């Protein structure tokens, strides 16, 4: 009898820029040994899954979803162990991954822990309904399983305008 749970965490910021929604999605399943983490950006609203508009960002236009150390990114409870590497690919409007980045190193910064710069996505990509996806790990050691995720946006140039605030924090008690 294998056993596993899923929680899925969706939010929304606003991309100065363009003056569009953003959005994120935060999926952590938990199967007893460990949780895994998938974090993706992307201009594809999860509840309608409709592409924002409209057309007009260039193709140059570029992205981060990784603070480097501006911010911390996950902070984790007492029975939560070290996070492996992040993966980082771009994933379709299925999710599916469409092409693959180098995997970043999880580091600890202040309370918890960030990755730091790595890939980025461009509005070639983002107009396609495209999203930049990170994923990674954290062994449980027992139970106090808690974490707190706190998302983040910014285009490559000017790494200070995050545009989840970023006050859109994900918080699972244990």
């Amino acid at each position: 009898i294998a056993k596993s749970e899923t929680k899925v965490y969706t939010g929304e910021g606003v991309d100065s820029v363009y003056r569009v929604p953003i959005y994120y999605k935060l999926k952590v399943t938990n199967d007893g040994s460990k949780l895994t983490f998938t974090y993706t950006v992307t201009y594809v609203n999860p509840k309608t899954n409709d592409l924002g508009n409209i057309s007009s960002m260039r193709p140059g236009y570029s992205i981060y979803n990784s603070g480097t150390s501006t911010q911390t990114m996950l902070t984790l409870g007492s029975d939560l162990g070290k996070p492996s590497g992040v993966k980082n690919y771009i994933t379709d409007k299925n999710g599916r991954q469409v092409l693959s980045y180098n995997t970043s190193t999880m580091t600890t910064q202040g309370s918890g822990y960030t990755w730091g710069n790595g890939a980025q996505m461009n509005g070639f990509f983002a107009k396609k309904g495209y999203g930049l996806t990170s994923s990674w790990t954290v062994p449980i050691t027992g139970t106090d399983t808690s974490f707190t995720f706190t998302p983040y946006a910014a285009r490559t140039d000017r790494i200070g305008i995050n545009y989840f605030n970023g006050g859109g924090k994900v918080v699972e008690s244990s």
